[PDB]
DNA sequence: GCGATCAGCGC
DNA sequence: CGTGCTGATCGC
């Protein structure tokens, strides 16, 4: 039966109590400068629905929203906070965010709406958002009666669920993680997203023109060498040309056909001149379609800024993700793509971009957690970790390490940092699974502490059912007991990797909170723009660079205290590209 | 229109 | 046989 509530035509005092579940509904997935379709408030006085036009124009309600002493419980408060920021309204006092609470309790559940979170506690008196709004082209805000009941039911669920969610977090020893880390970070992410990053669109357009030129040249060359025209961007069509018309060997196949991935094309290059051209085409095409045209599509015409959205409740490792646009994967490895970064500039005249990154934070975290004497000593001496790993696994002095040895040691470390299988390592180094496994073995012989940790963490995951990070983030691994070798092995690798990657996530998140506190104490105009897993990107007046060179690295390095030092490198320049 | 498949970017 | 995200193609 329907849920009782007052569909108010004006704001009343009882709607402004010092404790309430609040819903400020933004239906558009991208909430930047998006519409607020409705508001719901549930407190000790009852349940209320308010039309945005009314509430947001009412000075009492606005003041209530901005009053830090008036506590609010919400679901995805960042969405509401940002939508309100675009309307010039401040949201304060959010003491509980159900989305973040559910995320910390179990990232694997994929909770993306109130209904999903509520179902965790057998509460189902609320509908999934998709059921109410639909999806895709059929998505739309329903009539007021339907909308009002939905927002009220969501607010009611939040009101009822706060206590049980907080109680379980306390049992998991995650209450501080929510209240002292994720919730405060949510507000910082809101400011970053709202600020956005300025884009030199003319620069991007110029690069695009140039790429279009090169693409046309290589495209014709490809048809030339192929003896016919075909859709190069079609793995299917390309596969027929390469493996049927040109008879190149089939070294790898996909579930549906011939593989044409770069790793495969690399091996085929010697056989035909068309290959190198296909590779060149893939590189330029990726830049053109994804980084030039893609970025240009989401830049705001009025300010020339891009406003990403950081998904704080998605990854199972505790990392943040970025969308519309994704600003965590802008090219940097190859010089060609790297130039894309020249397009990201300061948002004000005479300001500069400042970037600071942790040096090998994942392996330092591993040295700390595993308490491996060799690895800890390596970082205490601040050694080149890849040269050092090569020295130990290949049993040679430092001057005996060749470039190829270091490359292979670096690939092994990559595998450790990301928890890839011996198969993954074999493909990465183009060697046999046996040889790959062989390197792993040599690594454990030289880093016995790491081997002990891996064995111990796997047993711990099996016994408790989950693994944890430095700040108590948790990840359940039900597959660790599977009688299927591949499935179980993956779970075991995640058991060892999550504490590493997840703790690194915990650290940079706390650094972000500590940094903003310091920037405020110092009254610096500098502010965060982006987080890219192990690095922070800021912009600030050129006159603040010297102070940032000392402040940023220090705050980041001191975020937590490990058995080994943390080290942060930094650079600044006129564009993101120049902050190298 | 929309999901599946394949590709490649940085972490 | 680490991952999330985005874009081009392809078949229903
Ligand atoms: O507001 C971000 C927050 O919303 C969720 C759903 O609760 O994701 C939605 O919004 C994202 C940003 O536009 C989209 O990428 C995603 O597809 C959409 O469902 C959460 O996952 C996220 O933390
Ligand atoms: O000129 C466009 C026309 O060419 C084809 C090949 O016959 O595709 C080419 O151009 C596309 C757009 O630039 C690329 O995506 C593709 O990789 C390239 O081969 C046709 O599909 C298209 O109609
Ligand atoms: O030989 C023991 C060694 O094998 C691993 C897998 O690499 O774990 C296996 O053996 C354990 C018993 O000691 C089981 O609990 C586990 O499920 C099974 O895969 C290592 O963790 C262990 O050191
Ligand atoms: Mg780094």
């Amino acid at each position: 039966a329907k849920m009782a509530f007052t569909l108010a035509d004006r704001v009343t005092e009882e709607m402004l109590a010092d404790k309430a579940a609040l819903v400020v509904e933004v239906v558009e997935e991208n909430y930047h400068d998006a519409p607020i379709v409705g508001i719901a408030v549930v407190n000790e006085h009852g349940r209320f629905f308010l039309r945005p036009e009314t509430a947001l124009a009412d000075p009492q309600f606005v003041a209530w929203l901005g009053d830090e002493t008036k506590k609010k419980s919400m679901f995805d408060s960042k969405r509401a906070a940002v939508a309100l920021k675009w309307k010039g309204i401040e949201l304060c006092g959010v003491s509980f965010d159900l989305l973040l609470a559910a995320y910390l309790l179990d990232p694997a559940q994929g909770v993306d709406d109130v209904a999903a979170a509520a179902k965790m506690k057998q509460y189902e008196a609320v509908r999934p958002d998709e059921a109410v709004y639909g999806k895709g082209a059929k998505r739309a805000v329903p009539d007021e009666p339907v909308l009002a009941e939905h927002l009220v039911r969501k607010a009611a669920a939040i009101w009822e669920l706060e206590r049980p969610f907080l109680d379980e977090l306390r049992r998991n020893e995650q209450d501080r993680l929510l209240v002292e880390l994720e919730q405060p970070l949510s507000s910082i992410l809101a400011e970053m997203e709202f600020a956005g990053v300025k884009v030199d669109t003319k620069r991007l357009e110029q690069m695009g023109k140039e790429l279009a030129e090169q693409l046309g040249t290589v495209e014709q060359r490809i048809y030339e060498l192929a003896g016919q025209e075909f859709n190069i961007n079609s793995p299917k069509q390309l596969g027929v040309i390469l493996f049927e018309k040109l008879q190149l060997p089939v070294l790898k196949k996909t579930k549906t056909g011939y593989s044409t991935s770069a790793d495969v094309l690399e091996k085929l290059a010697p056989y035909h001149e068309i290959v190198e051209n296909i590779l060149h085409y893939r590189q330029l095409g990726k830049l053109q379609s994804t980084y030039i045209e893609g970025l240009l599509k989401v830049v705001r015409p009025d300010t020339k800024k891009v406003h990403t959205i950081f998904n704080q409740a998605l990854t199972q490792t505790g990392r943040l993700s970025s969308t519309e646009p994704n600003l965590q994967n802008i090219p940097i490895r190859l010089e060609e793509g790297r130039k894309i970064r020249q397009a990201f500039v300061p948002s004000e005249s005479d300001w500069l971009i400042f970037a600071a990154d942790y040096s090998q934070i994942e392996l330092r975290v591993l040295a700390h957690i595993a308490e491996d004497d060799n690895l800890m000593e390596a970082f205490r001496r601040d050694l080149d970790i890849h040269t050092k790993t090569a020295m130990d696994i290949f049993q040679v002095s430092e001057d005996e390490v060749t470039p190829n040895m270091r490359r292979q040691a670096k690939a092994v470390n990559f595998g450790i940092v990301y928890g890839i299988s011996d198969y993954g390592l074999a493909q990465n180094l183009n060697i046999s699974r046996k040889e790959a496994a062989e390197f792993i073995e040599r690594y454990f012989e030289s880093f016995p502490g790491v081997k002990r940790y891996m064995e111990n963490i796997v047993q711990e995951a099996k016994q408790k059912g989950y693994v944890t990070t430095l700040l108590h983030r948790r990840r359940y691994l039900p597959d660790i007991t599977s009688r299927n070798f591949n499935v179980r092995s993956f779970a075991e690798r995640m058991a060892m990797n999550t504490p590493i990657q997840g703790s690194a996530a915990d650290i940079i998140k706390k650094a972000m909170i500590d940094l903003n506190a310091r920037l405020k104490e110092e009254r610096l105009q500098a502010h965060l723009l982006l987080q890219v897993h192990d690095e922070l990107i800021l912009e600030a007046p050129k006159e603040e660079m010297e102070r940032l060179c000392r402040l940023v690295p220090e705050v980041m390095e001191q975020a937590v205290t490990l058995r080994v030092p943390l080290k942060v490198d930094y650079h600044y320049g006129s564009t993101w590209y120049d902050a190298k």
